[PDB]
């Protein structure tokens, strides 16, 4: 597996990430305590994921750039830009866990739930964001793609925040209005909150580093990647309820938080007026027995089978899009990524 | 007053800010609801302040740039960059109010206290931040100083967040350890949390737009401006307790929040072991009667007189620094700003 190959090299690079980020302290001992906190935040929140996004930058880089230009310096920059995407991920998740009132992340207590952290986590998340641009400046400032990367990260952050706004607006706490939960709305939420930053960004970053800046090449890459992103969020929604917290590393909250989940949207498409009543009575509440009633209804409508069938139809469709839109990029780039997220 | 002149033109420009920010919606009706929320957030949180920071960009621009280069386009860009600093301010304040558990801001209820907003305000704050860079791209991308402005805003944000980390670390909730509250620590907190973004940033932005990018000119400007920033935070700390909420627009929380305020640092310098006990017993608690005991001790030590005397010594010192370090920039730039914040 081409991700497995690159992994060990990528993950060890995090030591260098932390080192150069906390040598800002050398020239200013006055901020020592802040730099120590930064290190803690990084070590807690940027480590322990699958690294799909960061590894994708490196894999795509190695597949897009002529082996004659893969010197030690160019490789260090690739790992760094990969870690920038992982820091973006950490920024979004620390804040998302606060807003979604979640308990665990990646198999440990959410950072804001940690004793003595609490809403201070808001500033910690913003620091993670800031570190992206410090890394970009330190490693990439004299490269021709520097400004393109800066604008890409900024734009991806804006899109993600717009998506989060839609997520939160569609799920007002205490106000169960199931008519809002349409497929059209679902698709817009996930495109913005997940697809751009999780799928387009890491490949686009590699493309810029390879000198592929053409409007057309990026537009074609998007057509494939945003579709993969939709599937990825749908899988996340399924896993919120039907996943084993021991494997996912996080306790589900979509029902309690009144979210426009793929599951609730599919339920509303199949529900008799009497099933609709059950949903309306038990959705968006914290009571464990009410959540259990919604899961039992999902199970009745065979939603887990409907998801299985969506996964298969989706894989076939993404493969068709790769056949059409990959060129002039190597299909391997997209095939590797697809194999990582479906199987 | 040269701020008063420029004001009406600057403030009316906010209509154009909001318009171009919410025409992102024209090409994507799917995110309409998010764009409506963005508009609300802007109108609530970017309006109602003194605009000292944003006006400073415009004033300095008009004083630094040859009147022959102050066309309508260059002026529109100046107003925009001014509004970018006001958006940065709004980002920091929305988040700061959450973290500091504050009640009002600029004479209205804090955004996160508004019914139906709550911790969703975390994402709203991040959107304010994102809008800075959208404005910079839309108005300034083809100008020679574009990248310098982008790096300036990013770096100022990082410094501010480091400062906020020190603020929050020095004020752990429920853990009153008054020995931490030294002048040396106070000075480091305020330099980072306030001085860079409030004083250096707006002048530096004008300098870059005027083509003054020299290391030396910026280093000299900092020497003056960071000192002004220290005074400005000290005045803020005094006003938290001794200001009239009807004028300041915000209810004070420093005592309740266990903060390393200039006032508590000055108290510890003057206090008998028996006054020290009083402080230690009543500081960092929410009880109105305990807060009242701390204010009465401050009044005993004549802290309000000590502040008056600091204000005067500080004005004289800043004026001495202007005499030394302003050149080759016009002293008016710094004098105008000083007159705005002292009187
Ligand atoms: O990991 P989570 O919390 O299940 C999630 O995927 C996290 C997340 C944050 C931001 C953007 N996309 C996904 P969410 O959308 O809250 O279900
Ligand atoms: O307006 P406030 O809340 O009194 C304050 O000045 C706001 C603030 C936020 C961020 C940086 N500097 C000041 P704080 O430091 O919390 O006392
Ligand atoms: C956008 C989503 C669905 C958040 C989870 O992403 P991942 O499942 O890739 O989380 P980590 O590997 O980074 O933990
Ligand atoms: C950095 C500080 C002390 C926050 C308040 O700044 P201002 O007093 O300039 O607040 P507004 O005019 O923007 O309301
Ligand atoms: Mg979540
Ligand atoms: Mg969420
Ligand atoms: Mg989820
Ligand atoms: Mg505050
Ligand atoms: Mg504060
Ligand atoms: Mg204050």
């Amino acid at each position: 597996d081409v991700y497995a190959q690159e992994k060990q090299d990528f993950v060890q690079h995090f030591s260098q990430i932390v080192r150069v980020l906390t040598e800002d302290e050398m020239g200013h001992p006055e901020i020592g305590d802040a730099i120590a906190r930064l290190k803690e935040v990084l070590e807690y929140n940027a480590i322990g994921g699958k690294y799909n996004r960061g590894l994708t930058v490196v894999v795509a880089f190695r597949e897009l750039v002529e082996p004659r230009k893969q010197d030690a310096d160019s490789l260090q920059r690739a790992w760094t830009v990969g870690w920038c995407v992982e820091l973006l991920q950490a920024f979004f998740l620390v804040a998302d866990d606060i807003m979604d009132s979640s308990l665990t992340r990646r198999g440990q207590i959410c950072w804001y739930q940690k004793p003595g952290v609490g809403l201070d986590a808001i500033n910690d998340a913003n620091l993670l964001e800031a570190c992206i641009y410090r890394l970009l400046k330190l490693y990439c400032r004299e490269q021709p793609y520097y400004l393109n990367l800066i604008e890409l990260f900024l734009q991806s952050s804006y899109q993600t925040e717009i998506g989060q706004t839609l997520d939160l607006l569609t799920a007002p706490q205490g106000n169960v209005d199931l008519v809002r939960f349409t497929e059209k709305r679902y698709k817009s939420i996930v495109k913005y909150k997940t697809a751009f930053y999780s799928f387009y960004l890491p490949i686009a970053a590699a493309m810029y580093m390879a000198g592929i800046d053409g409007e057309k090449e990026h537009a074609n890459a998007k057509k494939i990647l945003l579709e993969m992103g939709e599937f990825f969020q749908i899988q996340d929604d399924y896993l919120d309820l039907f996943g084993d917290p021991s494997v996912t590393g996080k306790i589900g909250t979509d029902i309690q938080d009144n979210k426009c989940s793929w599951l609730v949207v599919q339920c509303l498409q199949r529900a008799t007026p009497e099933q609709y009543q059950i949903l309306k009575e038990n959705y968006g509440q914290k009571e464990a027995e009410k959540v259990a009633r919604v899961k039992a209804l999902y199970e009745e409508l065979d939603l887990p089978a409907v998801f299985l069938q969506y996964e298969e139809d989706s894989y076939s469709h993404i493969m068709a899009l790769i056949e059409q839109y990959a060129a002039p990029l190597p299909p391997a780039v997209f095939l590797g990524l697809a194999r990582k997220i479906y199987k």
